[PDB]
């Protein structure tokens, strides 16, 4: 986890490029978590934006403005349980983490498109959201198409016909989204975007994504159509629908929109996304591996198969995992990309 | 259901009092409904809104502003449900054009930022308390409601207990929401009151948790599985306004003007498709008590000892059936506020 702390330091830096207003008297201050979700992360993060805002203001002497804060996902998020979450809203003039200062907003819908007003928001956040396509393309569900991915449930595996889709699927959604940006941050406002990448030159090998879908994740999804319960153009249909980019792929989009400034822009390790407390236990291996793509994707298995045939496929990875506990530890690595961009 | 196209005449008159943006681009419009749900009737209001609106500034030749809808309500709420109900938005009735948020916290204190807020919207939430209040749940206080689980019976230091409550929610309220109304702002309430002077007499509320409602809680405290201390502990947190008692709130505040103010008879909150038929008239009389309150009997006794006496009341309802489809009438109150 000592990797926060550096991580933390890029958001900081971000957070220094948008232009505070001068006035006495500046007016409410909008920051968005796009992608967030109903855990804590979202609140933290949101947190310490406030927080280092607040921090330059006193720093020129200023009483820091109102704060709101807009917690954006699609409509099936877990609001319910996000709001529950939230800490209770300040008192008056007994006070000294723990409180809250500053009013909050859920947003249900797809950021693959507009969500706020033009020109109303100061600083968007994005963490490990931007990996998701907004569908899975429809040219690799089509039977008759080369794209289609036969006998891979992710494009890991190979397949240029498809991987190639993906990558435009992607693009597509990461210009729809960046232009629905531009449309709402404020002249002087800044965007902090982290999602995971590759650094593979071939959208074929998709790095930490590729080990983490297309090893024991489809190899349980071999188990079950070398079993009965499912057929073979079942696994076929089904299609985990993320992409990784590499700085290529990111980098393009972005000067293409050409309405944002790229002030910075990085790939680097942030590997291993397994909570293991005791390593050399190779059983441990196998379950924080299967929790990982649990929570990612099992609501779509389930939307496809049966809910009680995910749990024997999602036993079956923990149960490869674990079998294969050696080349995991060491070969589970996660690249990310950051962004830093600010608005002209 | 035929009171509901003259209720939306008041909300289009309040609707009207807003001082619209006369530039070729107005800046977005903001309208929140407080006290929302997750059913249906927040979003169709919310429709209402932004619809009339736009028909304004449309009326003077402008393209009507972003609009951006909140729906507030405590972090209970099933946001979840709510946010299912909610249509996508247009493309390149049925369909939505403008951007949704839901707000959680209590409505009784501060939930947006200052003058952001072109038009506030509440209904049928403002009779709730924030709280029983505290005098009214101290065994030592005169207030303590002994043998009645509501105010409807009798009690001047019970029943002046909840008016206080109430103006000091409303007070609060009222506070929150002149910090957050923009310049050239309106406001639309609607809640249900009485026409009676004496708080004693709580009209249409008064005969919903007043009658079978208490009596089922009296035939569980004449059975065991409920003790006697135990329905004198559990007080329904719901206060019925007068004219004045509203009234009195809003010029001790003086932020909002009063451009309207109405009491009329908008009763019968039964579905009955069988009017002569007994038994309809029981399960409509309990399961508006359920939705009502249903959750906080199952937070003070147990939930299968809670469905004995929603089974209770859904069996006195019917007995006395007669008595009901002609005493139970509720009295609305509606607020037409503006800024300045
Ligand atoms: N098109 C879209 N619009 C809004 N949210 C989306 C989205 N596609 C994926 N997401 C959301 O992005 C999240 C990815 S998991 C990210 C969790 C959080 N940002 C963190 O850093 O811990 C999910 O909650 C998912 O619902
Ligand atoms: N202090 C408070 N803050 C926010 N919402 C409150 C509240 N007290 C009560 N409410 C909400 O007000 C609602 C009363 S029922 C109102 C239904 C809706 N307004 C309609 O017209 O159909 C409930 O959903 C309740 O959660
Ligand atoms: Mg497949
Ligand atoms: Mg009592």
């Amino acid at each position: 986890a000592m990797h926060a702390r550096s991580m933390l330091h890029l958001l900081e830096e971000t957070l220094e490029n948008v232009h505070l207003n001068s006035s006495a008297s500046p007016p409410p201050f909008t920051a968005v978590d796009l992608g967030c979700s109903s855990g804590a992360n979202t609140v933290h993060i949101i947190d310490f934006i406030v927080k280092h805002i607040s921090k330059r203001f006193d720093a020129a002497g200023i009483d820091p403005p109102e704060f709101t804060a807009f917690f954006s996902d699609l409509p099936s998020n877990d609001f319910n349980t996000l709001f529950q979450l939230l800490p209770p809203l300040v008192s008056n003039t007994e006070e000294c983490d723990g409180n809250r200062s500053y009013f909050v907003a859920g947003v249900p819908g797809s950021f693959y498109r507009r969500l706020f007003p033009a020109r109303t928001i100061d600083f968007f956040h994005s963490a490990f959201s931007l990996h998701w396509l907004s569908q899975v393309p429809e040219s690799v569900t089509d039977r008759r198409s080369a794209a289609y991915n036969r006998g891979r449930v992710f494009i890991h595996g190979a397949g240029e016909k498809t991987t190639t889709a993906y990558k435009r699927q992607f693009q597509a959604d990461l210009a729809e989204f960046l232009r629905a940006r531009a449309a709402e941050v404020k002249r002087g406002g800044a965007m902090f975007l982290v999602c995971l990448g590759r650094t593979s030159v071939d959208p074929t090998d998709q790095g930490g994504a590729g080990l983490l879908f297309g090893t024991h994740f489809q190899d349980a999804w071999d188990d079950l159509v070398r079993e009965g319960l499912v057929a073979a153009e079942k696994r076929d249909g089904f299609n985990i629908p993320v992409y990784a980019p590499s700085l290529q792929d990111f980098k393009e989009v972005v000067d293409a929109n050409g309405s944002f400034a790229i002030d910075k822009l990085v790939v680097y390790k942030g590997g291993s996304p397994l909570v293991v407390n005791e390593p050399d236990d190779a059983s441990e291996v196998g379950r924080a591996f299967a929790s990982s793509c649990r929570s990612v994707a099992g609501v779509l298995v389930e939307a496809h198969i049966g809910e009680e045939l995910s749990n024997k496929l999602f036993s079956r990875v923990e149960s490869r995992a674990t079998s294969h506990a050696k080349d995991v530890l060491v070969n589970l690595q996660f690249f990310h990309i950051v962004a830093s961009l600010s608005f002209t």
